């Protein structure tokens, strides 16, 4: 793709920062163009997706049911809470917990989902079991940060992620209803909107999750194709920026406009 690895390094000159980018084909697995594939990138939210999965992984088992209903206090709220922060009196059911996280991006919602796979660590483990050595959550939100050059906690690999996603929505690993509810809290994202969405012609379809975090950190991960169907996994990372969320957003809208022009 060789205008979209222009607009790629673009991009690094444009933000300053390091870009990591990969297509890869949904039905085969196989990469159909990459940037920085084996380099790592702060995941930022979009850990939360295979979080779901994990969930999801207990509900195929018997062991989780997505209608429990979890209550938790105003001491379990963090930052950007959203959905949460609403229902302190009510609880909320494990499906209510993981809408809120891939849709809204909620960081308590997170936060109590990954209580229920025993952590950060077992959501690792999860993944070194399906085959990803390289994608680890090492923290809650919430946690001291410590600031680490070149942490390496809470980070993947473009390659590595969209291996797993593509894993997690067409592998045998869950169970067709729960890759279909997976997909579904994707495709119901409500705070991507100036990322790939923005570039997106009538007629498509998108499954996402965005992420951002401090340095410049800004991302995205998604299932998309013409014709109201997927074909297609794209991921983009990007970190170390001096750059405002706009001008982060607008190139990841150039480099999926160049992505869909050169589908």
């Amino acid at each position: 793709h060789p205008e979209t690895l222009v607009k790629v390094k673009d991009a690094e000159d444009q933000l300053g920062a390091r870009v990591g980018y990969i297509e890869l084909d949904l039905n085969s697995g196989k990469i159909l163009e990459s940037f920085r594939p084996e380099e790592r990138f702060p995941m930022m939210s979009t850990f939360k997706v295979l979080l779901c999965g994990a969930v999801l992984s207990r509900v195929d088992a018997g062991q989780e049911q997505l209608g429990r209903r979890i209550h938790y206090s105003q001491n379990d709220l963090v930052e950007y809470s959203p959905v949460t922060e609403k229902h302190l009196t009510d609880g909320m059911t494990v499906r209510e917990l993981c809408s809120a996280a891939i849709t809204m991006s909620d960081n308590t919602a997170a936060n109590l989902l990954l209580t229920t796979i025993g952590g950060p660590k077992e959501l690792t483990a999860f993944l070194h079991n399906m085959g990803d050595h390289v994608t680890r959550l090492d923290r809650y939100y919430g946690e001291l940060n410590e600031a680490i050059p070149n942490d390496e906690r809470d980070t993947t690999m473009p390659a590595a992620m969209a291996t797993t996603l593509r894993k997690l929505l067409t592998g045998e690993l869950l169970t067709p209803a729960s890759r279909q509810q997976l997909i579904d809290w994707m495709e119901a994202d409500k705070v991507a909107g100036p990322l790939l969405r923005s570039a997106l012609p009538a007629g498509w379809f998108i499954a996402d999750k965005s992420g951002a975090g401090e340095r410049g950190s800004r991302g995205i991960i998604a299932a998309l194709g013409p014709d109201g169907k997927p074909s297609r996994i794209v991921v983009i990372y990007t970190t170390g920026s001096q750059a405002t969320m706009d001008e982060r957003n607008r190139q990841i809208a150039e480099i999926g406009a160049s992505l869909i022009k050169h589908w």
